[PDB]
């Protein structure tokens, strides 16, 4: 059978050869900054599942220097807060697991400053909750925003020291979001809300149903229930899950593959080619959770044995390995969009969502 763990190394390395830019502690500076975020996570979540810290050093080199005042947003004071909301929500949650794995309060205390930061643009006044995405434009409350910032109180309700703000922020944020009218009647989730003309009312504005939009909520709903015992968050996070692997929703292929919706296409931009990894390894959080809040022995089999079935597709399908030369001794995986799908080129967006469905499977 396979192993994801050497398969996530071989995917990691992959990753630095190709698109690690040492001179900037960070992955390929023509492709979005939070990206490099996500890849981030994806290098952490590896250490954690797998007990290695073999790029322990390289992490911490990528954080110090991305901690600083970002040249595009220097009234943000650095400290990964952006000139959007989700930008700095992609490091916030990454400082998260950077705290789970070494116990260090310096990247929690990123996270207490990356909240608040976020907090000032949370409105009750529009939509009747919910912050916006672009900070300067104020027009936009979409899904992705608030899911990360979902998961950020969630995450610091189990691990501040203020923990019951932070519970009831995300208690409060939870409701507003179930209320919202962004997961529809299939239980998946759109892109974000419309405004009315002239009432102000908001409602779902039927954008696409991303993968990523039903992965980010996974995790808050764990960490909300982790908070709670109440089992009725997994609940809420195993419909939403059962609608991404129910082949009538489009979203998990007649192969069982997960396919994002611009896959058919061939259109998936820098973003979009990173969502399907987002989801996976959100899954794998949201199996861990259920399986033991039960004693059932096949408890968390569906999820577990989709992101196997995700796994062994991308392996024989969308991968293929770096030549070395006389004079580079890297070795290591490449993958492409498609994870039911024909290798064409590597992204870093690509490479990342690839590492985490490895990671997924550790
Ligand atoms: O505004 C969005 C930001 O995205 C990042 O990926 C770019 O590196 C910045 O130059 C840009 O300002
Ligand atoms: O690519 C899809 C993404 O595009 C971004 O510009 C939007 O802000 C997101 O809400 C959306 O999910
Ligand atoms: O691009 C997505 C668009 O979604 C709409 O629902 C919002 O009202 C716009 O502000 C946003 O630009």
């Amino acid at each position: 059978s396979l192993n994801s763990t050497g398969l996530a190394q071989a995917a990691i390395n992959g990753l630095n050869a190709r698109f690690y830019e040492s001179s900037n502690a960070r992955w390929s500076s023509d492709e979005p900054w939070w990206i490099s975020g996500v890849a981030l996570t994806m290098v952490i979540e590896y250490m954690r599942r797998s007990g290695s810290k073999e790029y322990l050093d390289q992490v911490e080199d990528v954080i110090e220097v991305q901690r600083q005042p970002l040249s595009w947003w220097p009234s943000g004071e650095g400290e990964f807060r952006a000139d959007a909301t989700d930008d700095t929500g992609w490091w916030a949650l990454a400082m998260v697991r950077m705290y789970d794995l070494t116990g260090n309060e310096d990247y929690l205390n990123i996270s207490i400053k990356d909240e608040a930061y976020m907090r000032q643009w949370w409105t009750d006044t529009e939509c009747g909750g919910g912050l916006y995405v672009d900070i300067q434009d104020l027009t936009y409350k979409n899904a992705i925003a608030n899911e990360l910032y979902l998961k950020l109180v969630a995450s610091l309700a189990n691990r501040a020291p203020n923990a019951t703000i932070y519970l009831d922020r995300a208690q409060q944020a939870w409701t507003w979001f179930l209320g919202s009218g962004m997961i529809n009647g299939v239980n998946l989730i759109n892109d974000g809300l419309a405004r009315d003309s002239n009432t102000g009312s908001c409602y779902n504005n039927r954008l696409p149903v991303w993968t990523y939009n039903q992965g980010v909520i996974l995790g808050a709903l764990v960490e909300l229930y982790h908070a709670t015992k109440d089992e009725s968050y997994l609940l809420s996070a195993q419909a939403i899950a059962d609608a991404v692997l129910s082949p009538s929703n489009g979203l998990t292929s007649s192969s069982g593959v997960l396919t994002e919706t611009c896959e058919g296409s061939d259109s998936c931009n820098q973003d979009q080619q990173v969502f399907k990894g987002v989801f996976a390894l959100n899954l794998a959080e949201l199996g861990d959770a259920v399986a033991g809040a039960s004693s059932d022995p096949d408890a968390g089999q569906d999820y577990r044995e989709y992101l196997d079935t995700n796994m062994q597709s991308m392996y024989a399908n969308d991968r293929s390995e770096i030549v070395p030369t006389l004079f580079d001794s890297s070795t290591g995986d490449l993958y492409d969009v498609s994870w039911s799908g024909p290798f064409r080129n590597a992204t870093m967006p690509k490479q990342a969502s690839a590492i985490g469905l490895y990671v997924a499977n550790i």
